[PDB]
């Protein structure tokens, strides 16, 4: 199936978890702006201890969408909003 | 192996795709798209998977999205045309 | 191993003529005229894979995009030169 | 597995990598939002300097790197811009 | 396996890869004083092909995906002043 999530300012930071193990990968696959995005650097950042990467930049008006290769994430993951009021979409899959 | 593709607008926001796996390649707007910001998702949730407008990025490439049938594309913004392109796996 | 064609307006199309193409590319001269261009595969029909336009995207990256011969690729909008690129696979 | 990143920028503009054994795979490079508005590049040194992304805030300010395998230890540069600039990867 | 890259401008617009083991092709990027025209690459079978097309305002950089190629090649820069770097790997 595939995953999503988003991130705005109202909810910064979103944990990925999980109702058995299994080992299963979260596959990131894309992450995109919402339409009514403010026009401004939006950068998403996979946190874990305490130390955060950023993974991704965009802005609407210079690059509103990035295509994910090769991140396969453990569970239980959190990805935040570093900077930008999104909305900002990240879409996934399950990996075994 | 071998072409698969489908057509969202206004009139035609959704597409399904029912009876393999569908592994998407490519999401680009045709030529005479209004200059607004375009989102397909995947409804089945809904998830957005790409973010378009023609004067910003006209074009995404799909890498590694492989779906079951029976899956709904929808353009959740814009008014299209947006073209989706894929591949019977 | 390394294989690509030029389709403009003279020339839409190109037919790849019969195992296995991967298409590596897609990419504008530096005189296409600053309009969008549109490639689409055709087959035995029509399948939009890359919009691109000069001084917006001017080349995009194919990736899983494997194909049977025969196969056609047409420009359905704008003039080129556009380029592809594969690779026998 | 465990997801890896590196900042560089004006004041730390180079960044050496070192660890059963594990190439070092980059996902993807980004700008940081107060990056001056000016191209950044960034490239692998080992002295041999090969640049693997120039980006720059109001043209394209991130991308994705695929394929990129490295064996550690491996050295990332900033041979231009003064950043933030962010390097993601994964042991594998 | 193990880094590899060249730099193509004006003055030297082809390097060739010399001799087993392919280059696998990983970025193609643009100098920050290269001149803001558009900077062609194609790989020359020794046809012509073209495989990326940028230009430090609009794309000053892509990814290549699967292009795996086996020596002797070379790399043209059918257009443009560069600084232009091509990067890949030994695999």
């Amino acid at each position: 199936l595939i995953w999503g999530c988003e991130l705005n300012e109202q909810n910064k930071t979103f944990e990925f978890k999980v109702e058995e193990k299994c080992e299963h990968q979260l596959a990131l696959r894309t992450v995109c702006l919402g339409d009514k995005a403010k026009d401004e650097f939006h950068i998403v950042e996979i946190v874990d201890q305490e130390k955060s990467v950023p993974i991704a930049t965009l802005k609407p008006s210079i690059l509103p969408m990035a295509t994910m290769v090769g991140i396969e994430l453990d569970p239980p993951v959190t990805f935040r909003l570093k900077a930008g009021s999104g909305p900002l979409y990240i879409s996934g899959q399950h990996v075994a």
